């Protein structure tokens, strides 16, 4: 008889999962598996994103209860798990969504080995990027593009991508009962307290295939602003109501399929002839997480500058201090630190917000290497993506891909033209909610009277600016002009 694994990494939904639907086909029993470190906490990842990943887990669940089935969440590690459950469970084929991520292929390839000692079939089929990405570059003579007008024009010739997978059966083919592994003491969703965290997850977007379908039918509630997109035109202070649609942490975990949303467009785009191109359009932006996918699966050292043929070698500054006045929204200026706060309570910035925060870091004011960013953003983002993070870095440095160093964001100026009273800052950084709007951008401008009746004395109450932007932008591009001189 037919008793299968589904093996649950991303791809944490039932809708367009073609892992799901074989392990499902003539099988028996059918045993949906997340293979969870107990001790993931000894040597990182903030509370924000974990209770992410667990609420994704609970929908998931609860999706899988609907259906006669269960969710095992199993502790300890895949090379030790999976051959005693093997055996256990009599298990004869085994489904996991493909994954290009540096460990996941270590990882992978290592249970692809002991399912072969036991017996075991292993189907991994492609559906968390939009296409074959290896297919992508065997169809460019074997390099993957290296900018997005020459990746645009390859998949154009390639066509559309696969449909989504139909959905599952309305009954599944349950755990089989008494399984000693498969007990429900040992198998259940910890909470973020039984993991270890003692501070309370603080961000507004939860977790889960649920919340991410609900989300995405609310961006196409309104089909013009779908084919109208354009992504530089965004507004990056809107709180109340962010300007995007926030779905980076849902397609991130595989909440929701990138296919499904890429068909949606398709019939909107189809009704609405003068829709937005790439790249800044919606599906443009699907594009950018496909070409950040095809070029650093098969780019060496992808998120680091030694050993990246793609990544200039610059001399970036060993400045702790810099580092930690910008890690902890201390850096006087107020259009950064109120950034730099939504990212540790909500895990979330607009696209622009992330631009003005890696711009000031590395090649706009302070001159610190974009890894030690990257190591912020990856603590604290519930939308981290190992390639995404890491590319879109190297853009905002002028390391890779983007090139233009002499274009400096103002930590002044830029939010000002969308927000000129400042209420993203109010909401964010409450220390200067009473700051008239003439100085809520330059609060050490403010006359001395002023800073007490708002009670906000620069100095005390929120710090002074670290730098002069004038000085530091000036010291910056100059040192750049001469890194991208010496790099021939
Ligand atoms: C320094 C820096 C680091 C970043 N780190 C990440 C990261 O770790 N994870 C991440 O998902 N995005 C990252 N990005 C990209 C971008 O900021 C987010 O994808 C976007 O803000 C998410 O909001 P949204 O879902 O509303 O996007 P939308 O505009 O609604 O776009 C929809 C989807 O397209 C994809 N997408 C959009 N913009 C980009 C982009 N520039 N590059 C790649 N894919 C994109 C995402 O999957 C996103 O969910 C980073 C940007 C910067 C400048
Ligand atoms: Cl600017």
């Amino acid at each position: 008889v037919k008793n299968s694994i589904i093996w649950f990494r991303k791809g944490l939904r039932l809708h367009d999962n073609p892992a799901l639907l074989e392990a499902c086909k003539d099988a028996k029993h059918v045993y949906p598996v997340f293979v969870l470190d107990p001790h993931f906490l000894q040597q990182k990842v903030s509370v924000n994103r974990y209770n992410f990943l667990l609420e994704s887990l609970e929908d998931l669940q609860r999706s899988f209860q609907a259906r006669g089935s269960r969710l095992l969440v199993l502790r300890g590690k895949p090379e030790e798990v999976f051959p005693r459950v093997f055996r256990e469970w009599g298990v004869t084929q085994l489904c996991f969504e493909h994954d290009t991520e540096p460990y996941a292929k270590v990882r992978d390839a290592a249970v692809r080995r002991l399912a072969a000692e036991a017996g075991v079939e292993v189907v991994t089929p492609i559906s968390h990027t939009l296409y074959d990405t290896d297919m992508l570059v065997a169809r460019n003579g074997g390099a993957a593009p290296l900018t997005m007008q020459s990746f645009t024009k390859l998949v154009d010739r390639v066509g559309d991508p696969p449909a989504p997978a139909p959905d599952p059966p309305a009954a599944m083919p349950p755990p089989a009962e008494d399984m000693p592994s498969a007990a429900p003491a040992a198998t259940g969703v910890p909470t973020w307290q039984e993991v270890g965290f003692k501070e309370p997850p603080l961000t507004v977007f939860k977790g889960g295939e649920t919340e991410a379908l609900a989300r995405l039918e609310a961006a196409f509630q309104d089909p013009k602003w779908v084919a109208g997109f354009q992504k530089p035109d965004t507004d990056p202070s809107a709180w109340e109501k962010p300007a995007t649609t926030v779905l980076s942490p849902y397609l991130k975990f595989g909440c929701l399929s990138a296919r499904l949303f890429h068909a949606r467009l398709l019939e909107v785009y189809r009704r609405h002839p003068a829709h937005s191109q790439p790249p800044v359009s919606l599906r443009g932006q699907l594009l950018w997480r496909e070409f950040f996918y095809t070029v650093g699966s098969t780019t060496p050292n992808f998120h680091r500058m030694a050993g990246n043929p793609v990544c200039k070698q610059i001399d970036w500054d060993d400045n702790p201090e810099f580092l930690a006045a910008w890690r902890e929204a201390r850096t006087g200026f107020p259009w950064i630190d109120a950034i730099m706060t939504q990212l540790v309570t909500w895990g979330w910035m607009h696209h622009l917000a992330r631009h003005s925060v890696a711009c000031f870091l590395t090649r706009g004011d302070l001159y610190v290497s974009w890894e030690r960013g990257m190591e912020v953003f990856e603590e604290h983002l519930i939308d981290q993506d190992h390639y995404l993070n890491a590319a879109n870095w190297m853009w905002l440095s002028a390391s890779a891909f983007f090139s233009q160093y002499f274009r400096v964001y103002s930590p002044v100026v830029f939010g000002k033209k969308y927000d000129p009273e400042g209420r993203f800052i109010r909401k964010f950084l409450p220390v200067l909610k009473d700051m008239p709007a003439k100085y809520i951008y330059e609060p050490w401008t403010a006359p001395l009277e002023v800073q007490r009746k708002a009670g906000c004395v620069v100095g005390r109450d929120y710090p002074a600016p670290i730098v002069d932007h004038a000085v530091a932008s000036k010291a910056c591009i100059a040192r750049m002009a001469a890194a991208y001189r010496r790099s021939k």
